[PDB]
């Protein structure tokens, strides 16, 4: 568990806003918001939990992200867990958390496979985390079952538009191994939010369960479907692994075998895997935090400029100084005489 | 391909089940979620009242082990009028296998 990417870069943002706190003022670190997105069953809320490293999240067949879950990451000295709508309580168990989030999922939903537009906020503090927002979105579809009215499917949209119009978010592109990627609908909402693929970042799921004798080695390789910033595919755990409670080292280990025996796949063991899709989100924060620093130290620099004409004076103060005295008196009566003479005459 | 390639495969459909005298077989996946099938929400659209749509589950071999299609195969999850009808066919190893019918 965990992700040790923060560590290199939680002191950046630290010394940064120590600098800024101490004139008064506060540091635009606003990093992106994270938006992870796809269809239904396509595996993003596995995805989701692994970039955080805390096993929280609700996952499983079904509709099972039936409310936008919406994670705040918040440092701190210590680790723990609370919701807006459990004002006064604290988690200090994250199984307790995901029970809490099945809870207070069907309290609104019901048991009839119902969604609702109104987000759940959680707030995890941490001092191993950055100030992160995370969403968790419900996936798409096409048609309704059990209560959901015949606009499901733009109810689901709307929930997603909200997140992913955002400037300054990452998407999260998810889609499955064993469908075709012409047919993925993550794809689809990203060529129309980010037509330039400077924010999407697309995860290749289920590599799995391919029928045998095919796979996706031409996805993998950015030759089918051009992508700015190519595919990840990852090997996540399966049903029988979440009934199982398999733990995450075994699931880890066994991805990193099926990528080195996997005749297709042997040549990208490297750039494949849950670890490498953190390192590559983790870079595309480091690259945003130092992209902004010229714009702070214009700031600073601008300030200086304005406030040193004077203080270039006043650092040399002494009360027993009859020289600035009378450079004052003599200030003041041209002053005096100028506007004078400004009000009857008509001068200036 | 152009941008509208969805608009194009959607209108050659809507020439062949928009009419009468026709029945329609949906056709979708079992690894997939039922409620994400294109075949169902174009038979659901022509043909509202179930009365030509037929439903076909292909892929039962592929599915994630752990699960099944009960729901679907026993009417259950979406109703059918006419109910689901699950299939089994030949993989692609076997195309190239020449393995007989
Ligand atoms: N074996 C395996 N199972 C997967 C993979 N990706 C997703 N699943 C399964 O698909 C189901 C859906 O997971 P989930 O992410 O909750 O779907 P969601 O509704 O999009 O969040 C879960 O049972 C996962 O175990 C994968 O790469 N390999
Ligand atoms: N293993 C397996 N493969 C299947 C099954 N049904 C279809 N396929 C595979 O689906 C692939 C494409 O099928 P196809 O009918 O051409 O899809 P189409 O593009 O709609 O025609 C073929 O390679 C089949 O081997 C199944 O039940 N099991
Ligand atoms: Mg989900």
């Amino acid at each position: 568990m965990g992700n040790r990417g923060m560590e290199d870069l939680i002191p950046l943002v630290n010394r940064l806003q120590d600098a800024f706190s101490a004139i008064g003022q506060n540091a635009d670190l606003d990093l992106p918001q994270i938006a992870v997105v796809g269809g239904q069953s396509a595996g993003a809320s596995s995805v989701l939990e692994n970039f955080v490293g805390r096993d929280f999240l609700p996952r499983g067949s079904g509709i099972v992200t039936r409310r936008p879950l919406v994670l705040q990451l918040v440092n701190a000295t210590t680790e723990y867990a609370e919701f807006l709508h459990c004002k006064g309580k604290k988690f200090t168990d994250f199984e307790e958390v995901r029970l809490e989030i099945e809870a207070e999922t069907d309290r609104v939903t019901g048991t009839n496979k119902g969604i609702s537009p109104v987000p759940i906020n959680l707030r995890v503090y941490s001092p191993h985390v950055l100030n992160l927002t995370l969403v968790d979105l419900p996936g798409m579809t096409k048609v309704p079952v059990g209560d959901q009215p015949p606009d499901i499917e733009f109810q689901i949209r709307d929930m997603l538009m909200q997140f992913v119009t955002k400037e300054n978010c990452l998407i999260l592109a998810v889609s499955p191994a064993n469908s075709d990627l012409a047919n993925s609908d993550a794809l689809k909402v990203a060529k129309e939010v980010d037509p330039q693929g400077q924010r999407t970042i697309g995860v290749i799921t289920k590599l799995d369960l391919m029928d045998e004798g095919t796979d996706a080695r031409d996805v993998l390789e950015n030759k089918l479907l051009p992508l700015r910033r190519g595919y990840i595919g990852v090997v996540n755990r399966s049903q029988k692994d979440i009934d199982g409670k398999k733990d995450i080292t075994a699931a880890l280990a066994a991805e990193r075998k099926f990528f080195l025996s996997h005749p297709s796949y042997r040549h990208l063991a490297d750039r494949m895997g849950t670890p490498y899709l953190q390192k590559v989100l983790n870079q595309q924060l480091t690259n945003h935090i130092r992209d902004t620093l010229p714009g702070l130290r214009n700031k600073l620099q601008s300030q200086l400029l304005s406030i040193e004409k004077e203080v270039e004076e006043y650092k040399n103060f002494r009360p027993d100084d009859p020289a600035r005295k009378t450079k004052a008196l003599l200030q003041m009566v041209q002053q005096f005489a100028v506007d004078f003479e400004k009000r009857i005459e008509g001068s200036g």
